[PDB]
C-alpha cells in the first residue's frame, strides 16, 4: 500500500537525488544505457531503439529524449514527495502510455535497480528512497491494473 513518508525521509529522499537532478539529463542518458546494456531485451520495447546496435542510438537525440522524459517523471516525484496527491498524479499521468505497453514488471523493476545502483546510498538515505519508490511502484501499478482512479 502507500505509505506517507515523515518530513525527516522527504529531506533525505531530496539530498539522496540532489546529485542526479543537478545532472538530470547526463544521469538519464547513462542510466538509461546501462539498463539497456544490462538488460537488452528491453531495447526492442522502445520503438524508436528497435532493430539498432545500442551504441548507434546512444548519441541520438531521440535515446536522449527517451531517458529524459523517464528522469524528469522521478525528478517531478522527488518535487512531490511531501505531497502525496501531487505525487500520485505524476505517476497517475504516465501511466496511461504504459497501459497498453507489453513491458513486464520484471523490466520496470530492473529500471529501479539499476537507478538504486547509481546513487551508491548509504542505508539511511537508502531506507527513505526505498519508501518512496515503493510508493512510486504501488501507484504504478495500481495504475496499469486499472484502479488509478483511487488516487484521484
Ligand atoms: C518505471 C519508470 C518509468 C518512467 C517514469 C517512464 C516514463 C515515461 C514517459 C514520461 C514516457 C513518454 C510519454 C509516453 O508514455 O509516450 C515514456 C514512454 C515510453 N516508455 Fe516509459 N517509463 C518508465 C519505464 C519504462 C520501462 C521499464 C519500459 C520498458 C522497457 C518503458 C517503455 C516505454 C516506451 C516504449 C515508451 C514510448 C516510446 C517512445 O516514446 O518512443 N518505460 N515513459
Amino acid at each position: 500500500a502507500f505509505v506517507g513518508l515523515s518530513d525527516s525521509e522527504e529531506k533525505l529522499v531530496r539530498d539522496a537525488w540532489a546529485p542526479i537532478h543537478g545532472d538530470l539529463q547526463g544521469t538519464a542518458n547513462t542510466v538509461f544505457y546501462n539498463y539497456l546494456k544490462k538488460y537488452p531485451s528491453n531495447q526492442d520495447k522502445f520503438e524508436t531503439l528497435k532493430g539498432h546496435p545500442l551504441d548507434e542510438v546512444k548519441d541520438t537525440a531521440n535515446f536522449k529524449l527517451i531517458a529524459g522524459r523517464i528522469f524528469t517523471i522521478f525528478d517531478n516525484c522527488v518535487k512531490n514527495v511531501g505531497n502525496d496527491k501531487g505525487f500520485q498524479k505524476v505517476i497517475a499521468d504516465m501511466s496511461g502510455p504504459h497501459v497498453a505497453r507489453p513491458i513486464t514488471h520484471g523490466s520496470y523493476n530492473d529500471l529501479r535497480g539499476v537507478i538504486y545502483d547509481s546513487m551508491h546510498l548509504d542505508s539511511t538515505h537508502g531506507a527513505a528512497w526505498n519508501k518512496m519508490m515503493d510508493n512510486f511502484f504501488y501507484v504504478f501499478y495500481e495504475c496499469l491494473d486499472g484502479r488509478c482512479s483511487q488516487f484521484s
